[PDB]
């Protein structure tokens, strides 16, 4: 059986093909030391991944290899399919097929590198790259629908109809987990929380996965916020220190469907999302309405999808049926639905082997990877 | 018992003889992907027919594979009679004689290309081709009058009297339901509603079968829709988008007695009518403005008989007993007509056999078909 | 003498009567700021026209207030003939009739409500409006051909005859400078130039105008460029980064001649223009394979004449005397012709008074303008 | 007139309106005794300001009541404004409107806390507070810039373009004139100047404020002066004691470019303006990699401006006019541009009144004050 | 093996590598005569070193060649080791590595002076310098803690996490073992106890050893000495006077938490700690609340453990671990660091030979040791 990595943009996530559930999660993050060892009698390293990561940010850089899909860095994303194959699953890379995705429209480069990478360095038997969007709608047996993935580096529309893609109406947004962490730093800051160091950043994340959630009515929450105590939840942060979080729990998902205030000129996920159905045919629009499925983390606040349905049925015309579709399987529906592409017996068919790698090296990719 | 199909420009329509309503409808069409098939997991096809056709307009390209009566796509031919027999009506073509239709006139080879198809391919034990008409008047038991058919390709008269026909005064004209429905299209389009993918093509047809009239009076009419409401009724897109159609409701069957708004030289059904009358001896006009019957589903219309008898008795002398006839049957008037000669053991010697077509091939049917 | 105004859907041309040669060229777009004006000291406004507009599109929403020929923002649109009046060619609207240009099956209201604002807002004495081709044909003298007019909106062959139109044969395309910039930004996305702010927007139009070519043959092309740099031109970006387009400078244009590519079911100019010669009685084919005239910015690739030859000589019969003309007053031949019409003393008894208008308002204009 | 106070976090500045220099300047600390004042004879206070906190630091420990922009000590700080208002400048507060400067996403709290205090005790007629960087542009008149401010508390970079502020590409840092002092006084330490009181930090101040200058090639000047006399300059500490300073008058600048050094994981200044650059649109950079303005003591040493210029254009893509702007009016530019900005009639209506906050106290000033 | 020796502040200890227990220990002072040796017959010297002068206090001036870590003294430093070496031990230093330890941020010029007095006059094969505090903590295996050592020279505050220092937030303080005794002679000197030769110094030393405490409330202790004989414990003067002390058994340690009574500015060891630990990222804090280790004689009081616990208990926010580790190896704990890092293998690379001083002499030092 083949094995499934998902190579998220903030957290990796893999396991064996055929499960339900990832065996694996863990934060595509690696570490630098900033700081010099000087206690020898310790057998330090020169790096640190996932959770050692996450134990030691105090001492360490944090870098993403990964933004807005892009590798960025290929040595340091390297120790992250490393430290999965080796440490993780302790899964020999000869012995199973793998599949990987990546961000819809991505630069065709970065395509070819990861193939490069997986076929020479890890020598894998056989591989395949899907569409994120297409194993999350898998995750949900549909075949007609239109995805949300907003995971923490790319938030895109994917329409598909009956297994088709549209791809003249793909569209791509740059707003996600990490930028939406960046402004909730921001209006924190006008409190005396004003963190900023990279290891701090990561706690904001937590913060926010934690804390934050969507207003159903911005004006009503704000006017709320401003003449209740009620909003003002506590959070500990790890010093100890007491610090109260009042509207920005809210202000800042807020940003998805009003990017101005993050200065993104690009409208929100709902807009888009409109927009999008609106690029197809009308003979499908009306099956674009329903099935919005939501997939990735950024889908995970409570409230998005009311908000998401009160937007659409603004913008739709009337007597549409407007359906959406959270399962909560969202932060590992992409994976999901990837151990469910490797199971198919007609899909053994779609890898690209190690003799057709070595016929053509990384180019072949275009001609069948989707 | 034989089977009966009438290979109707627009939609086929099929079943045993002897039956007075056709079991089987559908729109005579094939489906063609142009979008990629991406969700290997679904067993998707290269074309699809009829209903899963009209299920799925916005993946595919849609095309009429008879034009004007002629068969201009052999290859996408064939698939609407194979899903004829072994789909619709799941008969074996080997276990039955068939009736087959064409337009008046229509060019020799493709009757010949039709027979070889039904003898090599289908291997059908005996087969037979009638003019449309005929098989419209035997529809209403008369055996003297004037047919007047006008499906989706073609609108041609004929006149027959006492059976026979007067072949030097059949007459045909480019003017059908297709182009109808272009040119509605083009004047819903100084309106927003541009359409004009062959996907949205359909749903004009739609549109004009369901909320299109024919004027009494055209200056009337369209003073009324100058100073009036009343006549710009909605529809229902099927995105939910409300478009509202006024004058235009009629303004477009208006082409078919004003042709030149259209741009085509060729008078309008009534006044061609007028002049194959004229055609004839003067023993048998008077039976000829009698019996004026209307087959096929541009003769559907509300109004369009009373504009046709306004217009017939302008033209004819006074005095003289114009009458039309317009079935409700008209549109399966065809077909009915072809039950019934299918049933008459007379015509059970008129079938060319599979022995005669093996003695002379396609050529043979110019000898007796008509 | 008259005043002429093209009102081209991506840059305004507007100048006096009788010149050769328009005065004033300018973007047909809006700016308005989107980032809080807090240095007080200047004397900022709430709005930007043309030159200022690209001067400052990292502060500002760009807006095309005509979209494929239609005005949706008639607010902002009257800022364009406001700012043409008033500070580009300072002239008195009062003083001076004026022309304007529509695409043709343009939606009846606009027009109305153009010459409403015309009449009212402006006060201009007297109005026409002309179909660009019929003003675009004017400019090379000749009175038997066929335009192509491809703006930024719109694409439409119109034949004419003598003198006279076949509106029965009239044909548009959705596809326009705007769309085929919207692909190549597309393209462009799989190198790193990822763009899609509106203000980036307007420099891939740029980019285009400046650096792609329409290939004779695309699979000989995309050949060459797998194998050779030589296409692989530079281009500097405004903040001096260097980036690297290759067969994309070619693969965007193809678009016109494979819109599948961009997910539009209507064909190409080429095919779209035989149909259309098609549609007109054969006693006139032979001038509509003569007096090929282009017109319009999207006609201004360089080998886009020599495609178009080959691709038409290729549909038509042979020994046709296929024949292109592509003048290089391509860019202005729309208002070039409009000025000419403009001197014409005949045309000065086709103009609508300001009586006139008052007599019947709007509404008038249908039973005159063409 | 009004009157303007840039309460800069190391010194105050203070002066009347529409004076192109401060009246007055002194450091904004306060003096507290640390022993007893058993002199009975003299007129002792328990408080002490500016000139007489220098003239008193071994008595005294000192306190800056400003951190990082940040009011920790609203008590002490209300001595500064009342020294300078009743002592400095010898002016009735009731008389004149007064204008106040703070760090960008400074903490909302302190601006009300600051309007509360201005309102109430001092009771001033109307206010305003802005937003350093905007007057330090007001002081070179140009509307097209990015300025570093780099005060003794913060250094942050605010990009404005034709008077519109970016936030969304707002930067800060911690590094400043304090804690640059403070490094400086810890590499000392490895000589024998341990220093390390409040009072003796003062002097190192004065040291580096006399003494230090920025390398244009860190591994350059460190070879020399591992080589060389030359940089090790004397000075004479006001004891007499003759210390002297070799590398150390560069090393502790090094700072500003390599924070690391200081164990600051953010970048240096030059890094940060580089990011804040790339934060803004494309359609600026050009104008922002000009009208680089420096401001503030930090940005007073020789040579900073060189160093800053060599690194910018080591990361801008050349062909680009990376040009830096160092008037000799550095230290004073703020309060300058803040008398400049109080002189413009239009923002005379910009001020907020005693009435307005009567009628809404502190919070009002959210909605008007940037 | 290798040897280690301290060279504590006010106090020598060494031995050879791998012992948990340090072999010698003694006072590291000279006695100089000051009086006149009138009796021949004895073999007289001029000079004494520990057992000897303290046997001889009132015959000789006695001096610290270490004064807050700074050998100020080189000459007389030289007999220290000397007599360590060849009288104290009896070890030949040509025939071990030795190991030495210094204050952290010492004057570099003095680490030089010592390594070329190590490599020069007692040649000795290899050599390497350590941090004390790192020692210290490698005597508790913890490799994240916090650590005070508190000698008779300085007291300093080390973070060190996982083995990696913080160096951004060393902080040190002058307070220690020798003028805290000063202070205590001082408030003696209210009764009449005036001592301050340097020959009773070092009685009061035997005196604070032996007899002072730490008061976990000040007000409360002292209001107990005002009213009770409890805690005026008697003492016997090596002369047989008796001397009685009362609340200074404890107003005297009270300066390591309120120095302002001993006229030092700096804050307490508390305070300092607890800046410290505010100083280094959030990431660590947490640990470093816990593994705050107590180091060196000025630790030996009993109940200052429970007043610093009381104290930063009151400075961290509550539901924070704060626990404090006061193993009774305090007093010999750097040097039991020192005998187990010597054992370690790897170590043993880091050593500086012979050859490279040879090479580059001592200021080659600053490269390697740590
Ligand atoms: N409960 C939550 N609430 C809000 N945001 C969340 C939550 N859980 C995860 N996230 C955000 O989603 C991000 C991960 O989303 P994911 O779809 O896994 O991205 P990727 O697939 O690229 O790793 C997290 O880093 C975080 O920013
Ligand atoms: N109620 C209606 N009103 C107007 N037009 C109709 C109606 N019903 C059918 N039509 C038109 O008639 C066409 C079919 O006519 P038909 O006689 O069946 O042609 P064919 O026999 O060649 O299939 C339809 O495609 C449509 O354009
Ligand atoms: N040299 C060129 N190469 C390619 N495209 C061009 C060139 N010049 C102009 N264009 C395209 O043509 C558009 C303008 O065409 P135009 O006919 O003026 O449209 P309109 O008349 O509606 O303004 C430009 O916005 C651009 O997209
Ligand atoms: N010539 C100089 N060289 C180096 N540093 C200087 C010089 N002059 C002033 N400084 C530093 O700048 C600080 C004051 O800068 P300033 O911009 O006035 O801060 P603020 O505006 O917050 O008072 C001084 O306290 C000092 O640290
Ligand atoms: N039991 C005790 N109570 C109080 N102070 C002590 C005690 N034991 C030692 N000291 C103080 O600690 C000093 C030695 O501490 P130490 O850590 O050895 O300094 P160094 O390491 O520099 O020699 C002694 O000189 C004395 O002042
Ligand atoms: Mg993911
Ligand atoms: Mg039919
Ligand atoms: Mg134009
Ligand atoms: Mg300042
Ligand atoms: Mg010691």
């Amino acid at each position: 059986a083949a094995l499934v990595i998902d190579n998220g943009s903030g957290m990796c996530k893999a396991g064996f093909a055929g499960d339900d559930a990832p065996r694996a999660v863990f934060p595509s993050i690696v570490g630098r030391p900033r700081h010099q060892g000087i206690m020898v009698g310790m057998g330090q390293k020169d790096s640190y991944v996932g959770d050692e990561a996450q134990s030691k940010r105090g001492i360490l850089t944090l870098r993403y290899p990964i933004e807005h899909g892009i590798v960025t860095n290929w040595d340091d994303m390297e120790k992250i399919w490393h430290h999965t194959f080796y440490n993780e699953l302790r899964v020999a890379p000869e012995e199973h097929p793998v599949l990987l995705t990546e961000a819809p429209m991505n630069p065709k480069s970065n395509r070819e590198k990861m193939t490069q990478i997986m076929f020479e360095t890890f020598n894998v038997p056989a591989f395949y790259v899907s569409i994120q969007a297409v194993l999350s709608l898998y995750s949900s047996g549909r075949t007609t629908g239109i995805v949300l993935d907003s995971g923490d580096g790319v938030t895109h529309v994917v329409p598909i109809y009956a297994g088709f893609s549209l791809p003249h109406a793909i569209l791509r947004i740059d707003l996600a987990g990490r930028d939406l962490t960046d402004y909730l730093m921001k209006i924190l800051s006008e409190r005396g929380y004003s963190f900023s160091t990279t290891a701090e950043r990561e706690i904001v994340r937590d913060i926010k996965e934690k804390l934050c959630y969507v207003a159903l009515d911005f004006e009503q929450e704000m006017q709320t916020a401003a003449q209740s105590s009620s909003i003002e939840k506590s959070y500990e942060l790890p010093d100890g220190q007491v610090i109260t979080i009042g509207n920005e729990r809210f202000r800042a998902p807020e940003a998805l469907f009003h990017p101005s205030v993050l200065g993104l000129e690009s409208a929100g996920i709902d807009q888009t999302t409109y927009n999008s159905i609106m690029k197809c045919d009308v003979d499908v629009r009306k099956e674009l309405y329903g099935n919005i499925v939501m997939s990735g983390g950024t889908t995970m606040f409570p409230g998005i999808a009311e908000r998401m349905q009160k937007e659409i049925t603004a913008l739709a015309p009337s007597s549409m049926k407007v359906k959406i579709i959270a399962p909560p399987e969202r932060k590992y529906s992409v994976w999901i639905g990837g151990s469910i592409l490797a199971s198919l017996t007609t899909f053994q068919q779609m890898w690209i082997s190690k003799q057709e790698y070595d016929e053509s090296g990384p180019s072949i990719v275009h001609h069948k990877c989707f």
